[PDB]
């Protein structure tokens, strides 16, 4: 079978997709579906029911990765490499490509109350320039705050750097722009939907920038 293929049984035992619940089964079904019907239609990803499908999908996504972030990237492999997965899925990389830019345009929307209108404009374009290297990013994170890693030496600060660099990529350079980036952040739970990222890994990676930007 074709989970089997792509994960151990350990992993197999904590992966809620391998269940085969037909409720979950028929959660996804309806999300396809939805997702079927606006691209047939060519609706633009800011329409207000594509941001609230590309919601839904991000919640029950990471629901159903178990909020792993590695299991995302590993159904991020099976898309890749996996004959099966249209079929046994209804998951293709076109629809995925469609919920990617609705999912931003649910973000850009939160944004805009913060941003003026050269902000968003620079984000709207930048958010995809780096976008797909935040799964790899975000495990490696998960690991770090595991270990305790030290967020002030040397191999924290690096991964510190990765995140800005990351983050500057989508929103700029200029340090007034970016503190309103932070700020909309701790107002807004939305803006760390569709993250993988915890509390626990989120204090981590808090610590290992606040070293990083006092110094
Ligand atoms: C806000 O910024 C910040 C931050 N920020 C962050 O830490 C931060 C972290 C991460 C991220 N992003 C991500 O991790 C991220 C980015 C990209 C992705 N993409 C993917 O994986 C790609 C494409 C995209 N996209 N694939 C999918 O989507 C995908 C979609 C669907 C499936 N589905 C299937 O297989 C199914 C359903 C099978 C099935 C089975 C059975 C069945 O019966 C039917 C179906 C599989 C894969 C996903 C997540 C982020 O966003 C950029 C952040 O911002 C931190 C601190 C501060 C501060 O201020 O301190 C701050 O400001």
């Amino acid at each position: 079978h074709m989970y089997d293929r792509w994960f151990s049984q350990q992993e197999l035992q904590v992966l809620p997709f391998a269940e085969q619940d037909e409720q979950r089964n028929q959660t996804w079904l309806e999300l396809v579906g939805e997702a079927q019907q606006l691209m047939g239609e060519r609706c633009p990803a800011d329409e207000p029911r594509a941001i609230a499908l590309a919601t839904r999908w991000m919640e029950q996504l990471e629901q159903d990765t178990a909020g792993r972030p590695e299991f995302l990237t590993r159904l991020n492999e099976m898309h890749a490499a996996e004959p099966q997965m249209r079929e046994q899925t209804g998951v293709t990389p076109e629809m995925i490509d469609f919920i990617t830019r609705a999912f931003a345009e649910s973000k850009l929307a939160i944004w805009a109350r913060y941003l003026n209108a050269e902000e968003l404009a620079f984000t709207r374009q930048h958010y995809f320039d780096r976008l797909m290297e935040w799964p790899a990013l975000v495990a490696d994170l998960h690991r770090a705050c595991r270990e305790k890693r030290d967020p002030a030496s040397p191999e924290g600060q690096q991964l510190a750097q990765r995140w800005l660099a990351l983050f500057q990529s989508y929103a700029g350079k200029d340090a007034q722009t970016q503190q309103k980036f932070r700020y909309a952040m701790e107002q807004e739970p939305h803006l760390m939907k569709g993250t993988w990222m915890t509390s626990e890994v989120l204090s981590w990676l808090q610590q290992a920038i606040g070293v990083m930007m006092r110094q």
